[PDB]
């Protein structure tokens, strides 16, 4: 039986601030995790917990734990977005299991995420492209292999055709200092159109890049032309999309050929949702590389959920503290993270940290 | 709607099914997204029986299996508590219901939701000048289509722009699609409204360079620039603001953000277009009320259906705001559509019953027995 459910905001910051992408202004160091502490049996788990009330919270205290689940086992719907995390941990805590056994040395690939336009005060593109590489070596010097870069400079924050050249200076350059081993992703968010894509794809022949990730709203038509062009040139690039407000039809759209890589979040829909998802996407020949931005915690459930989905790709990570949350389980190490073989999720949250801040700022 | 009249006796006794096939005027070329829409058109269209009279209209998500479980329920069934017509019948039923009521009324479903005269636009100018290398020629082409529909009676035009996004290259496609606005202007004189379309081929960028270099023209709305985002519109207006550029922003069609009335509520969007066939007329006479409430616009979007165009002109009367019918010049076998006219960047709505469009019974008969299909006696 459910008996006791706690809530507190943990606040923390990113390893190094982070500036505008292609749509919206500067993301800042800045960062925060909402997490819940449940109790099942004198036992508590911790985890990421939204979308959850005082009022919502008073109306499951006494639940029977078995209540909460689904025949299949399948956390229902109606809890997943509030208790999945919280949950899952109390689970792999009592079965002194990790998630990823409960699900199934692991072993994930990871790429820096934190690349965006750090270089808008800069009129000298060399002055640009020495910032970028830099902040790209910090990142290898912490061990990562793999880099997705902000691009789409011209699409609101700078001229159109200016900004463009500097995104293909930026990717380059960055090319140069990742290595040759090195996989680079490219990120639009939103702010190109097709011709533009192509052009910036085109002057990137030479570059080792991956996948391209929201080069534009996600169309049917565009990709499905998009990804003939790419044939017909030979260049080996994936369509990525699918984080925020998604196109109800991209998942259809992707079993159609024209998206390889699935981005919905792993907060929201969530973990439970991805492991039916990805064993949906699995069965297509489809990828799954779950979003993860603004929320530490998620880094760390998608290294768990790598165990339960064939086609996972990678972890998207950003180098982040956040007080009373204690990471050291995990390791980065060339281009991959190691996910500790510990308890539930393997995070070790300080009790007195989130107790105080349980009373002073949250609920119970 | 007044839902008094209806008999408790009144059941659907029949449900028949077909699809009318027909032509625009002029073939429609590629827009910003997708290749050349062509000549064809078709409407697919339900006749429903009940108490020994017929309502005909546009019918969609309708199969035998699904109309088989509609005939026998009583008229009365098909409505709310508030009398609003249900969800569940809404895609499917409301155009021949709502026909019906006006035909048993002997009035014009204009009068049942409230001489009819609406402001419309000519929404016929696709990238018909893709196969023009020369800019001059190009202009030159657009404008006589413009013409064409000036002589129809057409004062206000919609244009595809967004030229550059993926038919041409993304410079010229755009000098092109600026060159071609500016000339259907001329055209359109003082009194045309100018409406430009981009099908979401544009960035933000591209399209504060082509608003900045179209300063001279009426531009009286921008139409999906590019998929709706409340951080771009938030700039976008704020930066019209600064030039005093008075042009409204309007989008809605497709598959739209859930977010898009909130965001319009807020300030980002002035102009709703979804679609007259989905979510369709009951869904459009709430939304209406509610956009109304906000100080919102409304302009459905009507386009690959005929049908749609008659229909909007009667959600008018529902609207306060409504802006304008979307028209496109077709001819649909056995739909006669004559009691409307086009005047002067008007459509005027016939007075008679139901919907005002006459359809051959003989030949629709004919198409539901050859290839469409009956439930019901
Ligand atoms: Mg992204
Ligand atoms: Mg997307
Ligand atoms: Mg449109
Ligand atoms: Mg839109």
């Amino acid at each position: 039986k459910v008996e006791k459910i706690e809530f507190a905001k943990l606040t923390g910051e990113r390893a190094r601030s982070a500036g505008a992408n292609g749509r919206i202004g500067v993301h800042g160091k800045s960062c925060t995790v909402d997490i819940a502490r449940i109790t099942i049996d004198g036992q508590t788990g911790y985890g990421s917990s939204i979308h959850m009330t005082p009022e919502w919270a008073e109306d499951v205290i006494g639940r029977r734990l078995l209540d909460l689940f689904d025949d299949r086992g399948r956390l229902r719907e109606a809890y997943r977005l509030q208790l999945e995390y919280p949950v899952l941990d109390w689970l792999g805590q009592r079965q002194g299991k990790p998630v990823y056994d409960l699900v199934s040395s692991l072993v994930v690939p990871c790429y820096d995420t934190s690349l965006y336009f750090d270089d808008l005060h800069l009129a000298d593109e060399r002055a640009a492209v020495a910032l970028m590489q830099e902040e790209a070596m910090q990142g290898y010097a912490k061990g990562q292999r793999h880099f997705k870069i902000k691009v789409g400079r011209g699409g609101r924050h700078m001229p159109l055709w200016e900004g463009t050249k500097r995104d293909i200076a930026i990717v380059r350059g960055i090319s140069e200092v990742a290595g040759p081993a090195g996989k680079i992703m490219i990120d639009a968010n939103n702010a190109y159109n097709l011709n533009l894509t192509k052009e910036v794809l085109a002057a990137l022949s030479d570059v080792n890049l991956y996948w391209l990730e929201e080069a534009f709203h996600e169309d049917e038509a565009l990709y499905e032309d998009l990804k003939e062009w790419l044939g017909q040139r030979g260049q080996n690039v994936l369509i990525a999309d699918g984080e925020g407000l998604a196109s109800p039809h991209l998942i259809e759209w992707a079993t159609r050929g024209r998206v390889d890589v699935l981005q919905y979040d792993i907060i929201w829909p969530g973990f439970t949702h991805w492991m039916e998802l990805g064993e949906k996407l699995d069965a297509h020949g489809l990828r799954s590389a779950p979003h993860c931005y603004g929320n530490a915690y998620g880094i760390y459930a998608s290294g768990h959920l790598s165990a339960a989905v064939r086609n996972f790709e990678f972890v998207e990570y950003d180098d982040i503290t956040i007080e009373g949350m204690d990471v050291s389980g995990y390791r980065i190490e060339n281009g991959e993270i190691h996910v500790p073989a510990t308890p539930g999720f393997g995070i070790v949250f300080d009790d007195e940290l989130v107790t105080y801040l349980i009373n002073r700022s949250g609920w119970s």
